[PDB]
């Protein structure tokens, strides 16, 4: 079985399919920096389905169970039914999840659920539509996408929704959106803002915690906490008393947790990384494979990237905040 | 003046153990059937004079450690404890000086223990009911003595908490008497989640209780609000009675373990440092080390050294290698 310096296991493969968006998200892809001058990667410096497919399988042998397609917004990758088709057949994968802003949900739905997608992730910042389109900057309406969710809703999907909340913007949206998604029994998760300040450490002025929004939600709504599904479950599970619709609460930044982190990541340009963070270009997966390689050395220099690596970025701050508290 | 390990971690903290003896032989701490009559404790000299840990914790005061907690062992057993009591509270940078005790010897020794600046005590007490805590403690000790311990500690102005392990299937059913009888009382409890490494070796959770299970117990009797924590990284975490407002508290060792903030050093009773309270092998002999001759400067640069290259975070191996076991 194959640990890392940790000894965490690999169980999770996060494959960004594209660096293109549909979005510019005031905090991910900012309109300045990614504006109409941009050049992203060309067709050919994507990595191929038969490439993702050959790199999953061999990460299946390594123990990846989980597979999240991530971009980018993945439905810009346009034949993305026929990745999911080629993901669904290997052996020891079982779980395919899709995170997505949603957007393209009416047009490509059908065709990723009759390709064996059965569970998607739609982030969604706010549900008031004028703060969404603030937050968005492409004059999407926060209606448009709820829409969507629930056409996705009606072909089979299950969706969950993840909101990051910042305590000048997203604060207020808490409790609307938890009414809204607990009547349509859609299982919604509040995310705590990630920023690093100057000092290193991280930085809690844009931020309200799990605890925080849980004093808001307390005040508007009769809750039980839901004990942990397994162990090492990430997410802070509660749930309405009067109709049982579970919501989730994630602590980032307040309870970082690396010990339990199992992520391997391939980027859109088809590079290894060990952790979202990181400064230096990862090893070049993509450049790898082209170079003729049997399966027998691509698993075995996948089973070395993983025994070396060491990240563990969140919980890195989260120990410089206390150094910091002095 | 602030000193890190490898993992980031600030020192913070000195954990002084003062003897290896015990009053109790407590059946998952010092089972009888290994620290019975044969054992041998340490010899007298092979302790660490209060002369040493004063100098010790001096120079740790200097490489940012800011509170110490007395321990053992029992540490009322350990004769004049008083003495190093004082010596401590002169130690600029020092701000709190705790102790942890099963507390038998607390009329005894309490009012000493105060005259020289001790102001604040933790005491163990596993179980509230008679029979009970007879069979953990297998000394023949009645909770009901410790309960009176309690009460004489507070009439002469120490303030007392109050520390609970909880392993399921002994005294779990002890959760709720023990709330409702230190609520009556205003003193706080904490209840801990039982640590115990399985075959595999992950976590056994065989006689864990959960934190979370804990806290559906707790509704059920008590009308509950969460506390926000006081300071970011705080272990315990927190509630108040709606009544009332006295504080409880919830330790999630096993089930949410916080490896990540933990900023302890620890002396054993025969003086060795260890960086963690989980340690198989010998650690770095400071008695020694001290003995031998050495100058302020040259023991505070061991004690740097010793921790810029502590790596320690055991209970997060252990939940690493749970993740690991589920497959
Ligand atoms: C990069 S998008 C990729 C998939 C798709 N475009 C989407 O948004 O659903 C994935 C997530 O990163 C999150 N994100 C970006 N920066 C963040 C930050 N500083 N703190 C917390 N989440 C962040 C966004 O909320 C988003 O849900
Ligand atoms: C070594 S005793 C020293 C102080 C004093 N003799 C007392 O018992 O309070 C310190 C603590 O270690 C705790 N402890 C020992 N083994 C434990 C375990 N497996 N899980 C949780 N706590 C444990 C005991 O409950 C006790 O409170
Ligand atoms: S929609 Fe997703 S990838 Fe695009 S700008 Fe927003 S968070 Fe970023
Ligand atoms: S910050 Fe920690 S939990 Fe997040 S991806 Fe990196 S190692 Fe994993
Ligand atoms: S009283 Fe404290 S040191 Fe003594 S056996 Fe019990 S837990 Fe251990
Ligand atoms: S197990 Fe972790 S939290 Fe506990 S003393 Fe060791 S390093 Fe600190």
């Amino acid at each position: 079985q194959i640990k890392d310096k940790l000894g965490r296991p690999i169980r999770d493969l996060r494959l960004s399919v594209t660096d293109r968006c549909n979005f510019r998200c005031d905090y991910c892809m900012p309109k300045e920096v990614f504006g109409d001058d941009f050049v992203f990667l060309p067709k050919n410096e994507l990595l191929t389905f038969d490439e993702m497919a050959r790199i999953a399988k061999v990460y299946a042998e390594l123990g990846v169970k989980k597979i999240r397609i991530t971009g980018g917004e993945p439905l810009m990758r346009r034949d993305l039914d026929v990745l999911i088709a080629k993901l669904n057949q290997i052996d020891g994968i079982e779980d395919i999840g899709l995170t997505t802003n949603g957007l393209l949900l009416k047009k490509h739905g059908q065709k990723l659920y009759d390709a064996g997608l059965r569970r998607i992730n739609v982030s969604l910042d706010a549900i008031d539509d004028t703060l969404f389109q603030s937050i968005n900057n492409r004059n999407i309406k926060a209606t448009t996408i709820l829409e969507q969710i629930d056409y996705a809703t009606s072909i089979g999907l299950n969706v969950k929704v993840n909101v990051v909340i910042q305590k000048g913007i997203n604060d207020d949206q808490i409790i609307p959106m938890l009414e809204y998604f607990k009547d349509k029994h859609i299982e919604i998760r509040f995310i705590e803002f990630m920023d690093v300040g100057n000092d290193n450490g991280w930085d809690f002025s844009k931020v309200v915690t799990k605890d925080e929004m849980l004093t808001m939600i307390e005040q508007h709504f009769e809750i039980d906490p839901v004990e942990p599904k397994y162990f090492g479950e990430v997410a802070k599970y509660y749930r309405h008393k009067d109709n049982g619709v579970q919501f989730g609460l994630i602590t980032s930044v307040s309870q970082s947790f690396c010990s339990t982190c199992t992520r391997a990541r391939l980027s859109s340009d088809g590079k290894f990384y060990g952790c979202l963070f990181a400064t230096v270009d990862g090893f070049n997966v993509k450049a790898f494979i082209r170079s003729g390689v049997t399966d027998e050395e691509l698993k075995e220099q996948f089973k070395a990237l993983w025994q070396i690596r060491d990240d563990r970025y969140s919980d890195e701050r989260t120990a410089q905040t206390v150094a910091n508290r002095q």
